[PDB]
This record gives structure tokens, C-alpha cells and sequence, in this order.
């Protein structure tokens, strides 16, 4: 099941108004992300898609699971008629809300007859006293701002409407806004946070093939020069990684033991955890982003806003975490959209494949979930098919898959469509 990779798992309940209202079996990993931060967490969100394939169930399902209101401001004026459609014939009401059509539905708005109101941003700048009452009267399950990047100075496509949408989380403090984007631009995503005025903003990215991004696992030996030998070039009598190079560790020891093999070469490399102090860390970070150190050797800690466009090599020294972590990881290389590499060197011995531990934990749901991220993480590295098809399987919308058949198949792709 899907719902054996989620966490929290979803309640009866919820898979049964994903099945009535829009006849789906299981959500999607990022969907699920988003959700469950909107109902039980109340977060607000950025969320990247590349398309608007599994997009709008992200900011309809949640309203209509509760029985409130969801706000869906956009400019898409056509596109948000044909979803104001879809969900009526579902037997979800819903309206397009507008100067034109406040005489039809605005009464039927405020007495709570509606579950979805589809706005523009002009309208919602001069109706923020209509939002308050229906926050007040039902409550606002969440704020869906599409094409958030119009907010942008910055961007291709500013719309001076988007400016006053700032005003949301001044009127709104407690309703979450999930701010919906086509860009991956880290700037843009930096600019949407600060003109909505996002407080600690869940970002999630989906609906990208990354074709510049190959994947490979091979074995690890555990001798360290060994593994990594492969990965360095030899110029001016000293050693390097091709490129900019992220080397994640399973353990804080790892990265000391790894970084000290790298430092009898004089490569130029740099470590970063939890143990390390914030300025030694935002030296690391500065001199990584001017290319100052070409490699650092990391544990999941070095990750959330990192920003740097010309990661050329990740390198998982032992097992992932998790698919999860996995995703979150290689994510980070070749934001540039240059070729990049994606290497795992792990082996069995690897504690993030070591079930030992979830046989500790005396938390059922929680031990049997671990088992399951434990035993889909076993299941990749063993695989034999297609890792781009495994990755995207497992979290993308099954559109990206289409697409991404080009790459998949070929030299490009990963070590297992190399035959
Ligand atoms: C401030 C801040 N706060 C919180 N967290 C982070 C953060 O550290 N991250 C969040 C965002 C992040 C990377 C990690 O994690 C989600 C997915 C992961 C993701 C991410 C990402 O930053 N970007 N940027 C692209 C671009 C697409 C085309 O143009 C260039 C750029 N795509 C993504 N994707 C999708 C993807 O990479 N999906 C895929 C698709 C195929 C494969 C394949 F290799 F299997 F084929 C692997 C992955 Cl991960 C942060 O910085
Ligand atoms: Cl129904
Ligand atoms: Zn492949």
C-alpha cells in the first residue's frame, strides 16, 4: 500500500472521502506532506509543481474532509470555471466568487453552503472583511494561492494584484496559505515567503524529471579511500572531486572518519553536524557557495537552504536514512540543470538498514512504519530496475513517468538501465 510509506498513516475516514469526493485510493507521498501539515499542523506551505498533475487535490481535499471553507485565490480564470465544474459534478460545492457573481452566491457564502470559493486576487484585496466573517461564522481550512509567483518583482510573469495578498496573514494569523508555483527558482520561493508572509513554510517540489541527475549503488568495501577513489582526479600534484560534492553520512563519527581520509589527499573539503558550532557552519556554508571548499562531508543536518546551483556529486556514504531523506538529498545536486551524479556506496552492516533498532521502539504504528521506510530502502539498493522509475514511482504523480521514459532506458539514466 502507499499508505504503509505515510506518516502519520491516514484513518479510515480520510481514505474514505479521498475515494466519495474524488475517487482516489491512496495519496501520494508530497500530497499527504501538505495535507496533514494543513489540518493537524495548520502550516503553511510552498508548494512547487512542475504541472497540475495531482496539484489541486492538495488545497480542495482538505476543506471538504473537515466540512469548512478552502479559499483558492488565482488569475486562471478558465482553469478555476473548469474546477469550480469538476468538483460540483462530485457533489462537492463550490463557486467561483467574483463582483458579477456576488448577487448569486455571497449569501449562500457566508451561511456556509460552499466548501471551495475560487477568487481572484483583485476581488480578495477588497473583500479581506468577507474572509474574517466566514473564519469567524465556519473557518477557513486554508488559503490557496496558485501562480504564487506572480507575487515576484523578480519573476517572468508580476502581477501588481498579487501585492496586497500580503494582508492575508495580517487579517488570517491562524489560517494557513499554500502558496502553489510552476519555478523552482530558490530566489522566487525566498520572495513568495516574505510578500505572503509565511511563518516557517513547509517546501515540498514535485513534477520534475531532473534528467541531468544519473543514479547509481554499487557496494561499499568500508575502506574509505577505497570507496571514494573512483569519485577523485589527480592535478598539480594534489587531489579533487570533479565538482562541487555533497558526501552524506550515516553518523557524526562517519563524517570525521571520512573528512580525515579526504584531508591526507589536501582536498579541499570541510565537515558539518549537529556537534559543530553555527558560525564554524556558516563559514562552511559561505565557503561552499563562493567554492572555496569543493566538497563537503555532511550528515542531515547540512541540507534546508543550502541554495547552490552546481552540486556535480552526491555521494551517500552508507544507506539513506530513508527513501524520504534519500529524495530530500539528491534533490539538492544539479539545481543548475547540469549533469550531476547520485552515487549510494552502502552495505548490509549500514544501521540505516539495521532493523535491530526499530525492535526497540515499543510504539506499534511508529516501529511497524520504520520497518516498512527500512525495508523499501533494502528493497531499492537490492533492485535490479530502473532507479529513476523506483524514485518516481514511489513519490511523483504517474504523468512524470511518461515523460521521464527519454532519459529512462538509456547510458544516462542510472547503473541498472546501463546493460
Ligand atoms: C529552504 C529549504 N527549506 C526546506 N527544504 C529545503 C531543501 O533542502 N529541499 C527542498 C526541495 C527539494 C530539495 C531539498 O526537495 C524536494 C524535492 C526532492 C526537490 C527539491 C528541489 O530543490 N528541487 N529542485 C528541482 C529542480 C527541478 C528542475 O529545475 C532545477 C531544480 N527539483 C527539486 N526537487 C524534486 C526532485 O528533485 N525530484 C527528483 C526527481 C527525479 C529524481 C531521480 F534522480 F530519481 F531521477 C530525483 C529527485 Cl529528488 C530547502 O532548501
Ligand atoms: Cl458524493
Ligand atoms: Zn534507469
Amino acid at each position: 500500500d502507499d499508505k504503509d510509506f505515510l506518516w502519520p498513516a491516514p484513518n479510515e475516514e480520510q481514505v474514505t472521502c479521498l475515494k466519495m469526493y474524488f475517487g482516489h485510493s491512496s495519496f501520494k507521498p508530497v500530497q499527504w506532506k501538505v495535507i496533514h501539515s494543513v489540518l493537524e499542523e495548520r502550516r503553511d506551505n510552498v508548494a512547487v509543481m512542475a504541472t497540475g498533475y495531482g496539484k489541486s487535490l492538495c488545497f480542495q481535499y482538505p476543506p471538504v474532509y473537515v466540512g469548512k471553507i478552502g479559499l483558492v485565490i488565482s488569475p486562471l480564470i478558465s482553469l478555476m470555471e473548469d474546477q469550480v465544474l469538476q468538483l460540483k459534478m462530485s457533489n462537492i460545492p463550490a463557486c467561483f466568487l467574483g463582483s458579477a457573481q456576488s448577487e448569486n452566491v455571497l449569501t449562500d457564502i457566508k451561511l456556509g453552503k460552499y466548501r471551495i470559493v475560487y477568487v481572484t486576487p483583485e476581488y480578495c484585496s477588497g473583500n479581506m472583511g468577507l474572509l474574517q466573517q466566514l473564519e469567524a461564522d465556519i473557518g477557513i481550512t486554508l488559503i490557496a494561492v496558485d501562480e504564487a509567483h506572480c507575487i515576484s518583482e523578480w519573476g517572468h510573469d508580476f502581477r501588481d494584484s498579487f501585492r496586497k495578498l500580503g494582508s492575508l496573514k495580517t487579517a488570517l494569523p491562524m489560517v494557513p496559505i499554500v502558496a502553489l508555483t510552476a519555478t523552482a527558482s530558490s530566489s522566487i520561493r525566498e520572495d513568495i515567503v516574505r510578500c505572503l508572509n509565511l511563518r516557517n513554510p513547509q517546501i515540498t517540489c514535485t513534477g520534475f524529471d531532473r534528467p541531468n541527475l544519473y543514479l547509481e549503488v554499487r557496494r561499499k568495501t568500508g575502506n574509505i579511500l577505497q570507496d571514494l577513489q573512483p569519485f577523485l582526479v589527480k592535478t598539480s600534484s594534489h587531489w579533487e572531486f570533479e565538482g562541487p560534492t555533497i558526501i552524506y553520512c550515516p553518523s557524526r563519527k562517519m563524517t570525521q572518519q571520512v573528512t580525515g581520509e579526504l584531508r591526507k589527499l589536501n582536498l579541499s573539503c570541510g565537515t558539518y553536524h549537529a556537534g559543530m558550532s553555527f558560525s564554524t557552519r556558516k563559514d562552511i556554508h559561505h565557503r561552499f557557495v563562493r567554492d572555496e571548499i569543493q566538497c563537503v562531508i555532511a550528515t542531515i543536518a547540512f541540507g534546508m537552504g543550502i541554495n547552490k546551483a552546481d552540486i556535480r556529486q552526491v555521494i551517500h556514504y552508507g544507506a539513506p536514512k530513508d527513501m524520504e531523506s534519500y529524495y530530500q538529498e539528491i534533490g539538492r545536486a544539479g539545481r543548475d540543470g547540469l549533469q550531476s551524479s547520485c552515487h549510494v556506496l552502502w552495505a548490509p552492516a549500514d544501521i540505516n538498514l539495521n532493523r535491530h533498532l526499530l525492535t526497540e521502539i515499543r510504539n506499534e504504528k511508529f516501529r511497524l512504519y520504520k520497518l516498512k521506510m527500512m525495508a523499501k530502502m533494502e528493497k531499492y539498493l537490492h533492485s535490479s530496475r530502473c532507479r529513476r522509475q523506483i524514485i518516481l514511482s514511489h513519490f511523483e504523480d504517474k504523468q512524470v513517468q511518461k515523460a521521464s521514459l527519454g532519459i529512462m532506458g538509456t547510458e544516462k539514466c542510472c547503473d541498472n538501465c546501463r546493460s
